[PDB]
DNA sequence: CTGGGGTCCT
DNA sequence: AGGACCC
């Protein structure tokens, strides 16, 4: 009961969809920016010690000869991201969303199927495409090496096929689980792909230098995790089940202590249609009531076209702000409002808005954050 | 000089 | 409503 999982992560995601908006940009070092932040940028720039979320008065010491491209608009990158996993989706139904550039596959069922549609003639000329993972020897009689390798054919047929009809390229992992293609399909990059066969296992699990670097370990969870001495995945690995149960809850513990072995056996969820739509935009100062009002109008017009065109109509509203930390109201949308999508649904959309926006403030303030969210869609 | 998004769990 | 995680 094995599987065939392929991670597939977009190479400078932001970066490259500018560049084809743009070719001129293709030559020079490029960044793209939002606020005060260089959230990612070329392989060019890249050489020249511009590094992903780096500041941009920082990127700009590193490249003063750095030109920048505003990003603060998903509108582009979310439609090609979707190309993407809807291409994926052609060769297996079943494909999973993690941020806007990665895209998890089970290929058990297509690996299998290719496989007895084989002869034994032509078991033996099976070759792997891209690298495999420390060099390891492969095994033409392993089952599992079979099909890993069959999968790593599908990989590449899934990175081809998206350079062919989108323009994009990407790296992929092919593994037995999900965290275990996702740590090895940013071993190679750019434009590569690896394969990581069973036995290397422990070898990759181990070439992580911080338990952060293990996807499902976030900052507090490290954190905590420091505050025992546990620094290594080796230090996750041996110690007691109890204590680390006692500090972060039952669940917790024994996920990632799984995770520190590189076994993960949650499935692949189909993504399908978002969950929610939401919108922000953070400021140095918001004190005026009209001012967030005319933010949180801003906000609501472009999440209007974006639930229009999605044909399906979201049953709530959340506000979000951030103080001088951060605090949400929500509630359902009227159905007089939600039938009639497509009306001023504006005027009684801001009325709503900035209700729950009084309960959050006090009129009779210094915010840093508005955000607003369509959730519950149908 | 720290963005603009997403998911699921409690 | 908040908090953990992901990009
Ligand atoms: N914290 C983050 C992480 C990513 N992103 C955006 C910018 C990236 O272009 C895109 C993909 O994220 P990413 O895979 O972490 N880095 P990127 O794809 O740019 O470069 P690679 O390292 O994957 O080649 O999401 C963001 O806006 N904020
Ligand atoms: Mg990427």
């Amino acid at each position: 009961s094995s599987r065939v999982i392929v991670h597939v992560d977009l190479d400078c995601f932001y970066a490259q969809v500018e560049m084809i908006s743009n070719p001129e940009l293709k030559d020079k070092p490029l960044g793209v920016q939002q606020k005060y932040l260089v959230v990612t940028c070329n392989y060019e720039a890249g050489k020249l010690g511009v590094k992903k979320l780096m500041n941009v008065r920082d990127a700009k010491e590193k490249c003063p000869q750095l030109v920048l491209v505003n990003g603060e608009d998903l509108t582009r990158y979310r439609e090609m991201s979707y190309k993407v996993t809807e291409l994926l989706e052609e060769f297996s139904p079943v494909v999973e969303r993690l941020g806007f550039d990665e895209n998890f596959v089970d290929l058990t069922e297509m690996v299998e199927k290719r496989l007895q549609q084989l002869q034994s003639d032509e078991l033996s000329a099976v070759t792997v495409s891209g690298h495999v993972y420390n060099n390891q020897s492969i095994n033409l009689l392993d089952v599992l090496h079979i099909r890993l390798l069959v999968g790593s054919q599908i990989a590449a047929e899934m990175r081809e096929a998206m350079y062919n009809q989108l323009g994009l390229t990407g790296c992929a992992g092919v593994a037995s689980n999900k965290l275990l293609a996702k740590l090895v399909s940013g071993v190679f990059k750019p434009n590569q792909q690896t394969v990581l066969l069973p036995e290397s296992c422990q070898h990759l699990i181990h070439s992580l230098n911080h338990i952060k670097e293990i996807p499902g370990i976030g900052y507090k969870t490290a954190k905590c995790l420091e505050a025992l001495g546990i620094n290594s995945v080796r230090d996750l690995q041996t110690f007691s089940p109890k204590i680390l149960e006692k500090e972060l809850g039952i669940s917790v513990a024994q996920r990632i202590q799984k995770l520190s072995f590189g076994e993960d056996n949650s499935p692949v969820i189909l993504s399908g249609p978002p969950q929610s739509f939401s919108e922000e935009d953070s400021f140095k100062k918001c004190s005026s009531e009209v001012e967030a009002k005319n933010k949180i109008e801003e906000l609501l017009a472009s999440l209007l076209n974006r639930v229009c065109q999605d044909g399906r109509k979201p049953h709530t509203v959340r506000l979000i702000i951030r103080r001088y930390g951060r605090e949400s109201r929500q509630c359902p949308i009227p159905s007089h409002v939600i039938q009639k999508l497509g009306y001023d649904v504006m005027t009684p959309m801001v009325d709503i808005l900035m209700k729950l926006f009084r309960n959050m403030v006090n009129v009779k303030f210094h915010l840093t954050l508005l955000s607003v969210c369509f959730c519950n869609l149908k």
